[PDB]
């Protein structure tokens, strides 16, 4: 009567080897796949570790979601070169995400938690639809991503389904809502066939122009829009957050948000934001310590900065060279005042503008 | 002008193999070392599998806490038998950790983001002292563990002393601070060696009886209080919660702190803890689905529930057999009355009292 042990890695291997003899018998098996493109074993034993390393990260995802009908697969790009051609595999050493008719480019982190997190959201359907209460005060409860809610007829409409086109696009990076119901459209202030765009952090939504829409339409839009004057470093697309520079820089701030100090903070960063949404020459990107505990140490080495408290600067992109601003946590912190006339500062001897 | 990447696990080794010629020297070394205890190759693919994932999940803690100058190692329960008789490592494939005089054994999740999270409260010192605002503020504010805080003369008091002690017993699982200002006494209701004794969730506090306290009577009464009638469910300590089984079976709530449904039912079930903390019969654990992404679908399998509602039930330790309280999302959440009302009938046909 020992007592049954939590679920562990098992050590079988799940991971496939997709080549040109099983690749389509590989994507009718799973409505979901996951592809690392990647290049031939190097001689040296560093690389070939580092190859290990992110082959048994996919091990584990690949056991966490076998029930789910998650598939896993490796494509060398020198042994399945035509593979990579047929499926658009370019980027080396990347993961890309496979759901029917739709490709993902993952630009996240690699690790098992972050992976399946991606992929149990990539499973879900594309468009959440708002019906009651508690679904509604949940999309009015989302602020750190960018967000979009349409008031359609029902299901059958052309532009509930061009709504829906779009959001396959985008998905599930964006979350796209949509109501059929004329009373939630009334707290939304939507007309039908209306969508609302809502910026990261941002309280007051910007019409889509010119509706109804078409898929494209939506699409344009969101693209034009899709950087936000304040956004969060998430695990799941950090390298493309990070690599969307601003001429060379990123405006970065920590704060923790589950911390006093750090949700004050945040609060005074929203209110920067707000006060500067029309300029595109700014964005902010907000990263949560807590979130990547693995890169605090580093964080707090390079930039010489103490990671337990808030903090905000400029770091090129280039050599990760940085300032920071003083702020002495025996005083209150500074308001949005003194927050954007440090950046003017900082960057009136920059790169441009 | 590529722009500089994120760190990468470089594939570089760190790991020790520790045996008897080099073990004094590892300890010399390093100031915190964590050492794997762990079997021999097996002859079955599997096992060594699993074995290559652990290790490289050890190389990736070394690789972020080299810096810090926190050691990683292994020691073969066959190959370095004598090293483990010398250290005391008994628990197989388990990890031990060194601090100065003090030995933990390891009873979390096996993994770099956990690890490294632990070897870092680890690195700190075993109290925390109160000397400002934001201090007080944040000690008030910790509900998910077991706390406590003393108030002595200074640093030089015998009895201060004595609680450093046994603040290093059981570093750093339970917090322990002092105050040597007789202001955050009185605002604590603090007399001077007066150690106030906080049960996780709970609002009032114990004081440990008899003071001046010596080393042992500290330690005695926190050993004594270790399992609070509510217990959140934390990698860093997850094994050691689930195999303390109240006569074979725990009570199991889900809530997502983070979601409105979760956070209410969060607080019903501290209700019923405080209601019930004199009940030595009753432990409740609480899991945060969010804490757990990997365990989430094993979950929803094994137990037949929706984790993204809250849940509670009975769990049988021995099969994972279980019970769960049917909770229709259209209506309120039950009271704690019901909550109760519900354990005590599930209760009722089982092993004992
Ligand atoms: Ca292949
Ligand atoms: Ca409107
Ligand atoms: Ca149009
Ligand atoms: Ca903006
Ligand atoms: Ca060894
Ligand atoms: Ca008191
Ligand atoms: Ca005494
Ligand atoms: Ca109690
Ligand atoms: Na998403
Ligand atoms: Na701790």
């Amino acid at each position: 009567e020992e007592g049954l042990d939590f679920p562990e890695y098992d050590g079988v291997d799940r991971v496939i080897n997709v080549n040109a003899k099983n690749y389509k018998n590989v994507f009718k098996k799973y409505e979901v796949l996951a592809l690392l493109y990647h290049e031939p074993p190097e001689d040296d034993k560093a690389s070939q570790r580092q190859f290990e390393m992110e082959e048994l990260i996919l091990e584990l995802a690949a056991q966490v979601l076998e029930d789910k009908g998650v598939g896993f697969g490796l494509v060398d790009s020198e042994k399945d070169a035509a593979v990579a051609k047929k499926l658009g595999l370019t980027e080396e050493d990347s993961i890309y995400v496979f759901k029917e008719d739709e490709v993902i480019e993952y630009d996240g982190e690699f690790s098992a938690d972050t992976l399946v997190e991606f992929l149990l959201d990539v499973l879900e359907d594309p468009v959440e639809l708002i019906e009651g209460e508690r679904e509604l005060q949940a999309f009015e409860n989302i602020e750190d991503e960018i967000k979009l809610i349409g008031y359609f007829k029902n299901k059958d409409s052309e532009h509930y389904k061009a709504f829906k086109e779009a959001a396959e696009e985008f998905h599930p990076y964006i979350p796209f809502f949509a109501t059929f119901d004329s009373k939630v459209a009334k707290k939304l202030t939507l007309k039908l066939n209306e969508i609302d765009f809502y910026e990261a952090f941002m309280e007051e939504p910007v019409t889509i122009p010119d509706k109804p829409n078409s898929e494209e339409e939506i699409v344009n839009f969101v693209e034009e829009h899709r950087r936000s004057t304040l956004r969060k470093l998430k695990p799941e697309s950090m390298y493309e957050t990070w690599e969307d520079d601003m001429d060379g820089i990123h405006i970065v701030a920590f704060a923790e948000e589950a911390d006093p100090d750090g949700y004050e903070f945040l609060e005074i960063l929203k209110s920067v934001a707000q006060d500067n949404t029309d300029n595109p020459d700014l964005s902010i990107i907000w990263i949560d310590p807590d979130d990547f505990p693995l890169l605090v140490p580093y964080w707090e080495k390079t930039f010489d900065i103490d990671l337990s408290a808030p903090q905000i600067g400029v770091v090129n992109v280039t050599d990760a060279d940085s300032v920071w601003m003083e702020m002495d946590d025996e005083e209150d912190l500074p308001s949005a005042e003194e927050l954007e006339d440090w950046l003017e500062d900082v960057l009136e001897g920059e790169i441009n503008t």
